[PDB]
């Protein structure tokens, strides 16, 4: 895995080999996952699955799993072959598809953590989908959130509205937006 | 709660009534604690309680409580003060005092979160109580380490040595130190 990451790091930063978030960004979601005991973690753009492995090594570590969406078929393939070279391939579900429909069609309440690194613009649309997945409790992190402050700002809008959200942002590599979803009333 | 925190951050960042944390760190913690539902919160640096505030409004949030520590009289009544002005001092445990003698005597385990922001040359000598009061799973974060890169080093040595911690920095205020220590091998 280490040698596996440090050879895919050659690329650098986004060309479909290059990565999607920062080494030190990986390093906060693998203390992220494992800190929260997130064993069930949802991501929304795998890409070559840089960012995959790292989540799926912290789901390994509290046996837990990984499921994946991208868009790219292109991206997808790369992502399998990064698997393919790893005992963690079986902690991975990875889906080569639209992440608006996958969304729509998952349960609730059956992810412990989401990591999303995808098309900002469509953010504000999956909301509704993104809160009724994320269990109470659960953390939202969403790439990106410095770097493309604009694009990202009908979203964070929305999050920071929902009195049932807890948030900040933390300038990690590109920068991360954290959502955490209040506990509900209970007896 | 809300305005108490915009009055004390009228006073800036660090005479006795200038912040420990930036307010980002504040809500940086509050998105952590909620997020790992760390209900057993030790503190060691109170200051005059601006961090303290944030970290037992997120452990009210999840019916927790925070033990808290300050070695300077001027520090802590301020802290009093400060925590006596909200419905939350009956989730802080605030104790004027040692940190060297306070860890030395805490049992094994017994908090999921601790939060370091006190004298950092310390930090090392601390080290073997800090570990064994970490739950495995919990979440050590500490302050002031790019501020203070060359007074957090040897620190910072210690633990990422630990085959039992994960380790990354969040440039966030300061930046802050996380490190989680690992589930044992269970049945
Ligand atoms: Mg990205
Ligand atoms: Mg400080």
């Amino acid at each position: 895995l280490h040698q596996l990451l440090c050879e895919l790091e050659e690329f650098g930063q986004a060309a479909q080999r290059m990565l999607n978030i920062t080494p030190d960004t990986g390093e906060f979601l693998a203390v992220l996952v494992r800190a929260m005991n997130a064993r069930r973690v949802l991501e929304i753009g795998t890409s070559n699955g840089y960012s995959t492995l790292w989540l799926a090594d912290a789901v390994s570590a509290i046996d837990g799993s990984v499921t994946t969406v991208e868009y790219a078929e292109q991206k997808y393939r790369l992502a399998q072959k990064n698997f393919s070279r790893t005992s963690l391939a079986h902690r991975i579900d990875a889906i080569l598809g639209d992440a608006g429909t996958i969304l729509g069609n998952a349960d609730d309440a059956v992810y412990d953590l989401i990591f999303l690194d995808s098309e900002r613009s469509q953010y504000p649309g999956w909301w509704p989908d993104l809160k009724r997945l994320l269990r109470p409790g659960g953390l939202l992190v969403v790439d990106n959130a410095l770097s493309h402050g604009e694009q990202m700002a009908p979203f964070k809008a929305l999050v920071e509205a929902d009195v049932e959200f807890t948030t900040c942002v933390v300038p990690v590599g590109k920068g991360e937006f954290l959502a955490t979803r209040s506990a509900l009333e209970h007896h």
